[PDB]
């Protein structure tokens, strides 16, 4: 692809961030904490999931932002309007304000409502995200494996302004600690 060129700057936002997890001090990383981080509760936080939103927010215009997931197990990664659910249970799903991708037990899905396989040959540990928000198009693309393309969400149905989204995923298993890296342009 060629959607380098509208690189933006991520920082993650502390505030809509899981209890547990821990932002690093330049706010481009995030991974699952041990315990309770030792923050007050708030009615942006994430209560059910391990899940934080960027501090950007995005109205017009094209935009693309590059994560690192490298030896994690588990991961969602994608955008999602600043109004969604943040209290209790729900899917990821456009109809609830997300557009995302996801790794899980060993198997790659677009969240779509079912959610859609994705056919990936080679593992991404670094995955681009393209928002084109006049055209409602949402991209992924696999960085390890030259920029192929993964999945295209089309005729996307914004309805707000959008954020990036993240999910470090559960760590039941002791395989999944590592953290979400937003990588340098
Ligand atoms: O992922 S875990 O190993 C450590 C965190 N716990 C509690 C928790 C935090 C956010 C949602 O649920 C689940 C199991």
């Amino acid at each position: 692809h060629h959607h380098h060129h509208h690189m933006v700057h991520i920082t993650l936002d502390r505030n809509t961030a899981n209890s547990w997890l821990i932002i690093s001090k330049d706010r481009r990383q995030v991974r699952m904490g041990d315990t309770h981080q030792n923050v007050s509760d708030n009615k942006e936080r994430f209560s059910n999931y391990p899940m934080v939103l960027g501090a950007q927010r995005f109205s017009s215009g094209k935009m693309y932002w590059e994560v690192d997931v490298t030896q994690k197990e588990a991961w969602d990664l994608g955008v999602c309007r600043d109004s969604v659910q943040r209290k209790g249970q729900f899917s990821l799903s456009p109809e609830n304000g997300f557009w995302t991708i996801w790794l899980w037990q060993d198997s790659y899905e677009a969240g779509t409502s079912p959610q859609t396989t994705l056919h990936i040959q080679v593992p991404p540990c670094q995955i681009g995200i393209f928002v084109d928000y006049e055209a409602g198009v949402v991209s992924f693309y696999n960085i390890t494996d030259h920029g192929s393309l993964i999945y295209t969400f089309s005729e996307c149905v914004f309805a707000g302004p959008l954020r990036p989204f993240f999910n470090v995923g559960f760590n039941y298993s002791g395989g999944n600690a590592a953290p979400l890296k937003l990588c340098p342009l």
